[PDB]
């Protein structure tokens, strides 16, 4: 079971996630969803099981996604998210059944980068988990069109409009800086992936983002700062048929890490299949291992 | 003879600054200052000039400092500067006076790198002037000490206590993330020329920043957003004696730009005097054949 847990933050703003608290004190291992994604989505499954082995576990909407506070809606700032990860371990250390000693930092797909960024300023963060890390976004011959839009877009605001919104992958599986599959297979697997969360779970998802969120990830060099994720031991989790993020990207980044580090290939595996059917089982154990063998107190 | 001029940003705050107009409709030169500095310092000599010579030029507060809008004060974030010179070209861009057609950003130290930011993604941007632009910030001794500070103040904030706030060079010339010439003489020098601002003649400077900005800089990746400027033709003026940004480190910026580009040392100057006493006429005059000869 889970309870409703709010984290403020140090501009004033409510996140809102799911913690599932174990009896007594323990480890927390605070879970960030990937591109846009709600809690609901798939991580719950996760948290009962990191619950069940001994960890408290907080998964939540960030900034201005699902349940949680933000203006403009959906606009995804990754530097805002890691930020807000700081407050979010302030509070959730500070919770009954939680050892402040004992904090994990878990993330998925673009939410496994934003994780990295605030392991690398905050020693409270014991140890990094990322699932299939998306570390780049621009496919170079859309940049000027995409940097082109997005100024019309401020001109447009600046008229009294608001911030134009669009699905983040549409039914060609596109979208204007090419990211994520864009083009391929990869981008329409997103495409019906977030057009079929058309059912329960989540009343605030919402299948659109704020164009703004590509100036934001113009300005991300996300590769830079994962160099500076020096010291904390990390755990990689990469779908060997990643369409969406380029598995020898991520491997690229894994391999410059001089600390201790782990690296899994989930065979046969794509960006959202990495943590399901079979051998999914295996994998979230590979996860409880390594956060226990390195998080010792 | 300038006029006062707001922008208004996407967010609501109003930008202040100085606009100095030519008669008829002419280019315009947006001049955005150094790191927490305000617009009055130097900067409006060189507007003079560049309005005798033909160019509407606006020299302004950035968010947070000075005359501008902006909380918490003094809050040194550069991205959002970038974005915030966005705003500024649009309504630069809608006044009587000013050809849209032609809008040079134009930038001193810490605003030279901001000024590149905003030109790599509008290309209503047609030329950029970096002066002793500064590419790097940490030291990466004092970096675990610096965020472990950061966090703190987080902390702090949350539990309802104000922003720390700091000077950016305390009276050994150094900060905590290890700044602009911070443990040698660069960072003297900064030292005793903040602290002589408000002698000088510039009221609404105020000499300490927020702590906060550091976590701004610790993100922050300009040599690699540099690298997405690869068609606004850009001048580069590097002090030879620079002890704040080290002139290799703007020459390897400068090798990387692969459009049209011209670069000019200036002989005997540091990085707070690039642009003063002998030899200032001559690169600011370059500036605005630079502009002309691309724009
Ligand atoms: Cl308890
Ligand atoms: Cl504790
Ligand atoms: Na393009």
């Amino acid at each position: 079971s889970f309870q409703v847990v709010e984290c403020k933050t140090i501009d004033g703003i409510i996140i809102r996630g799911r913690f599932y608290a174990v009896d007594g004190k323990g480890p927390a291992i605070i879970m960030t969803p990937g591109f846009n994604c709600v809690k609901e989505m798939l991580l719950p499954d996760i948290a009962e099981t990191f619950q069940s082995q001994g960890f408290n576990t907080y998964i939540y909407d960030p900034r201005s996604i699902g349940d949680s506070d933000g203006s403009p809606k959906n606009l995804i700032d990754p530097l805002q998210q890691a930020e807000d990860l700081a407050d979010i371990v302030t509070h959730i250390s500070s919770l009954p059944s939680v050892d402040s000693s004992k904090i994990t930092l878990w993330g998925m797909s673009f939410g496994g980068t934003v994780s990295a960024c605030a392991a690398a300023v905050d020693r409270r963060v014991k140890a990094l988990v990322m699932v299939c890390p998306i570390l780049s976004f621009y496919q170079a011959e859309k940049r000027d069109k995409a940097f082109l839009q997005l100024i019309r877009d401020r001109q447009s605001q600046l008229r009294g409009n608001e911030p134009f919104m669009l699905p983040p992958f549409n039914s060609k599986g596109e979208n204007p800086i090419g990211m994520a599959g864009s083009g391929g297979p990869g981008g329409i697997e997103a495409y019906g992936f977030m057009g079929a969360v058309i059912d329960r779970g989540a009343p605030n998802f919402r299948n659109k983002i704020a164009l703004q969120t590509y100036q934001k990830l113009a300005w991300w060099q996300p590769k830079e700062i994962l160099k500076l994720v020096d010291k904390t031991p990390v755990l990689m989790v990469t779908p060997e048929l990643d369409t969406m993020s380029p598995p020898e990207e991520q491997k690229a980044a894994f391999e410059l890490f001089p600390q201790t580090k782990k690296f899994l290939e989930a065979k046969g595996k794509g960006h959202l299949t990495v943590l399901s059917g079979e051998g999914s089982v295996e994998v979230v154990d590979a996860m409880t291992e390594f956060i226990r063998e390195n998080v010792a107190g």
